[PDB]
Parts: structure tokens; sequence; C-alpha cells
């Protein structure tokens, strides 16, 4: 709004070209805040996806060795589950906050689809973790002796 129309003060002055340059710089500064988790969401999903992959392995009993490697993930899921839930509330707000002061839609239908996808795997991971934890506890009690 602030650029305004050509103002005449003895010699006509045009800010038309200048206004476009300001818009370019303004969008770049706005883009950094909006794209803050744009890169981060993919990295968190890339990192988050690996945890689900370990869960997909599963398997009860069989070799003791595998248990030592798989057992660490449960210890990681507990800490990540507690800390991740606390970290989840601000992340939800960040996607919502940009939507309010950004008329344009980021990644179109994909960004909303991405949130629904994360929620379905997070719930699946929690149920898998509970079953894994009961099995882990019996084998770990033997491991503990």
């Amino acid at each position: 709004r602030i650029k305004t129309p050509e103002d005449i003060s003895w010699l006509r002055i045009n800010l038309q070209p200048m206004k476009t340059a300001l818009d370019a710089r303004v969008t770049r500064w706005i883009r950094v805040y909006t794209d803050f988790l744009v890169n981060q969401f993919r990295t968190t999903q890339k990192n988050l996806l690996d945890f689900i992959e370990k869960t997909k392995d599963g398997i009860k009993k069989n070799p003791a060795d595998h248990e030592n490697l798989h057992d660490k993930k449960l210890l990681m899921s507990v800490m990540k589950v507690i800390s991740d839930v606390k970290d989840v509330e601000p992340r939800r707000e960040g996607i919502i906050t940009r939507m309010k002061e950004m008329v344009t839609k980021l990644k179109k239908h994909n960004v909303p689809i991405t949130e629904k996808g994360t929620d379905d795997p997070l719930q699946q991971i929690d149920n898998a973790n509970s079953n894994f934890i009961e099995i882990y506890g019996r084998v770990f009690k033997v491991k503990a002796d």
C-alpha cells in the first residue's frame, strides 16, 4: 500500500520500478520464516521415517543378538515419545501460523496430506511400540538377570 502512485514535486518521480524491488526483498525475508520448517519438515520426516522402518522389522523371540540392537530403539522411542509430544504442539502451530499470514498454499494439497500421513504412522508406531515393549520386557527380564 505504502509505495503509492507517482507523486509530482516539480519534477515527476516514478517509484514503479523501485516498488517491484521492495516486493522482491520483502518476499525473500517472508520466505525464510515460511520455509523455516519447509526444509526441516522433510528432514524431520526423513529422520522420523527411519524410526518407523526399525518398527517394521519387529519379530519376537528368535536370536538374542537382534534384541540388543532392537532394545535400544525402545529406549529411544520412550525419550522421543515424551520429548516429541512436547515438540509436536509448536510444530502444529508453525504450519497453522504461516497459513494465516500466507494467502498462497505451500506444496498445495501435499502439505495437508503430509500432516495426516505423519499422524497415521505416529499412531501405528505407538501401537507397535506397546506390543514391542511387552515382548521386550519379558525378554529383557531374562536379559536383566
